[PDB]
């Protein structure tokens, strides 16, 4: 009908946005070993 | 109350243990021929 009782409310609500970002990094900032390969035969869907 | 009826009863029992068999030799026997040893190789997964 309208009528206000008495209570107040506060509401909250959460959105989100996709953004661009920006990185920066130092010379010897990381050390990488790399390794070898391996293969391995399936039976594929159709073949292998 | 420990009275003895007329009847008599036998007991049979049954036991079980191991024991060893110390056989003998008698050389020149069976000649057991050897040979032509066959490897077999198939491939199941991952490798062979």
């Amino acid at each position: 009908t309208g009528f206000h009782p008495g209570i107040a409310f506060t509401v909250v609500r959460q959105d989100r946005f996709a953004t661009e970002q920006l990185l920066y990094a130092e010379r010897a900032s990381e050390s990488y070993f790399v390794g070898q390969i391996q293969v391995h035969h399936h039976d594929a869907i159709g073949g292998v």
